[PDB]
């Protein structure tokens, strides 16, 4: 083995290089299942992936299959799971990550996060809808959610537990809630060289709170989510002109410039040659000039606003 980890605040290692696992429904799912194995293959040790991915049946099988294989011991495989916002009652925590882990077929996830600060009502639909194609929210004390995150942690079930789309003053929240027993061990939040939530990392670094970036290579951009008018990250000029000079790809630069951030990235693909050229972040450097070449690109390009959640006063995206 031997690969790049990082030490969470709560003594586990994470791998600097996570693999994303979600994909429209336009793809089939047995795809998850032969992508993870290429996966990890390839080298990833840290595997992404959720609830509302609905895939954890396959991602599961897969890395469940290179255990048999006797390709990856358990121990090597960092599989992160997310609580889904139907969930964020107390009483209905450990229910929905002991119903993930029976579809994986796991006894634990290494990390167990809150996927989405606001709430939705529950129920099987993980996006619930009035009569009127109303979003039916729900309200919950997030701080009452990561009470019962943390006695997941504790039961065994999450070996680490974190947050996701949180913004400074949920972080805070939970940071300052009284009789805290586990800060989040990362926040993941979208970050890529147009975006690279310098702001929120300094914040999350002087918390020793990992940023796991996600649609770190501009994302899958699909139609409803993501804005078609949005600039295409990987035809980026300058991350093009790295690309060559470095005889590498725009795309492991935008990876690699995370990294170097001091940022975990996760970076999504199906196809079998891109898998495995992901795995390449780790096989050249990047200099100061570069580093501040990357750091130029900023604008305030956020690709997935889930602008339908935006009511709420939990909704993440609109402060910082
Ligand atoms: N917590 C959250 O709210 C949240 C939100 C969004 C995503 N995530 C996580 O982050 C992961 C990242 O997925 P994403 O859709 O956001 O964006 P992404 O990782 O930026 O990838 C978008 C696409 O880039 C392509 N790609 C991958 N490697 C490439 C390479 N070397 N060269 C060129 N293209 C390459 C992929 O196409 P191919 O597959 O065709 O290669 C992919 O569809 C997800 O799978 C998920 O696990 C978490
Ligand atoms: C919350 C996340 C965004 C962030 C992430 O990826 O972490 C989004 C990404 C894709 C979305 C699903 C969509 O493809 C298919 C379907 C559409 C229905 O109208 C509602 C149900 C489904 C299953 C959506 C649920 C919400 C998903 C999982």
């Amino acid at each position: 083995s031997k690969y790049q980890c990082v030490k969470l605040n709560d003594g586990h290692f994470m791998p600097v290089l996570g693999f994303g696992t979600y994909a429209p429904a336009e793809v089939p799912k047995s795809k998850a299942l032969e992508a993870v194995k290429l996966a990890i293959e390839a080298g990833f040790h840290h595997i992404d992936s959720a609830h509302v991915y609905n895939n954890e049946e396959q991602v599961g099988l897969a890395i469940r299959s290179k255990i048999a294989d006797g390709s990856v011991k358990r121990e090597d495989i960092f599989y992160t799971s997310k609580l889904w916002s139907n969930s964020h009652r107390p009483e209905l925590v450990r229910p929905a990550l002991e119903r993930s882990l029976k579809n994986l077929q796991l006894d634990y996830v290494d990390l167990y996060l809150i996927h989405f600060p606001v709430s939705v009502k529950p129920g099987e639909e993980v996006i619930p809808k009035d009569e009127n194609g109303k979003i039916l929210f729900d309200t919950v004390d997030l701080c009452a959610t990561w009470e019962a995150m943390e006695k997941c942690k504790d039961a065994g079930l999450a070996k680490s537990i974190g947050v996701s789309n949180f913004n400074h003053r949920l972080l805070e929240m939970i940071l300052n809630k009284p009789g805290l027993k586990y800060k989040p061990v990362c926040n993941q939040v979208e970050c890529h060289p147009y975006f690279n939530q310098r702001k929120l990392l300094d914040f999350c670094k002087s918390k020793d709170i990992v940023l796991v970036a996600y649609s770190a290579l501009g994302s899958h951009r699909e139609e409803p989510w993501v804005d078609p008018n949005s600039p295409v990250l990987l035809e980026d000029p300058v991350l093009c002109a790295l690309a060559k000079k470095h005889k590498r790809t725009p795309a492991l630069i935008a990876l690699r410039y995370q990294l170097q951030r001091g940022v975990v990235v996760l970076a999504k693909s199906y196809n079998e040659q891109r898998i495995r050229q992901n795995v390449q972040v780790f096989e050249f450097q990047l200099t100061s000039e570069e580093m501040k070449a990357i750091d130029g690109l900023n604008r305030n390009v956020r690709y997935l606003t889930l602008d339908i959640f935006a009511g709420p006063p939990n909704y993440p995206f609109s402060d910082e």
